[PDB]
């Protein structure tokens, strides 16, 4: 049921049902030659919404606000980019000129801002030490420390028990790391422990790239990380 790579036409969003008043949002990047997927997480609040991420890039954003005007018809009243890399922040400003509040940690705003990437405007405070944890409208945000990169956060659903990893999780059909440049690899496991200790009662979990699972996708990130390091 839920979309794959293949069943989305590029530049296309889909939105996918996870529980009452949460959503994924899937979006395509062809890259290098290559097809991409890449997924956020939409949350109701009242008769608001959150949006976690942007999907990847302008002009997929612009897509994923048209998407979300067509299919849920309620407004996007902030926004939180979950690391600096363009597939989290890539269509910030997008949302800024559409009114969507945007949302990162200070650590991800300077990241974004040395990479040349979009910025979004505020600052979330009390996540700047690993196991820190804030609630933010309907989710927590947790900081679990370095993974990915050093600025990932990790967002739980409370009423629905979904927790989106974001690029720290990887889904279990990615059994390589790929491109990891800016992650702490020696770190990446312990910060998953914390995921794990934070939310032992995940019933959805899902992944900055591809299909979501189970809690089994933390130790599936965990063994590929590992390997990586002994390559
Ligand atoms: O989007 C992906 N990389 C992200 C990325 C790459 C380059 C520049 C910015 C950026 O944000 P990321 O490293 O997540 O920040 C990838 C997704 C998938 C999915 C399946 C298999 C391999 C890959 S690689
Ligand atoms: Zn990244
Ligand atoms: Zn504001
Ligand atoms: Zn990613």
């Amino acid at each position: 049921e839920y979309p794959t790579v293949s069943e989305i036409p590029v530049g296309e969003v889909r939105l996918y049902q996870i529980a009452d008043g949460v959503w994924s949002h899937i979006a395509t990047q062809s890259f290098d030659g290559a097809v991409y997927p890449s997924n956020g997480l939409i949350v109701r609040d009242g008769d608001e919404l959150l949006l976690i991420d942007t999907a990847w890039g302008a002009k997929n954003t612009a897509a994923l606000l048209a998407e979300i005007e067509k299919q849920i018809g309620l407004p996007v009243t902030r926004a939180v980019s979950t690391h600096f890399h363009d597939d989290r922040v890539g269509g910030v400003d997008v949302l800024r000129a559409a009114g969507v509040a945007t949302y990162a940690s200070p650590s991800t705003r300077r990241l974004a801002e040395v990479e040349g990437n979009e910025i979004p405007t505020h600052s979330l405070e009390g996540l700047s030490s690993s196991g820190d944890a804030v609630r933010f409208g309907p989710v927590e945000l947790f900081y679990p420390g370095a993974a990915h990169s050093t600025d990932n956060l990790v967002v739980y659903v409370p009423s629905a028990s979904v927790l989106y990893g974001g690029c720290a999780i990887y889904e279990l059909s990615r059994t390589s790391a790929g491109n990891v440049a800016d992650a702490d690899l020696a770190e990446w496991p312990t910060s998953i422990e914390r995921i794990q200790q934070h939310y032992p009662e995940a019933q959805f979990v899902i992944p900055g790239h591809g299909l979501p699972g189970g809690l089994d996708l933390l130790k599936h990130t965990t063994n590929v990380v590992k390997a990586h390091t002994n390559r």
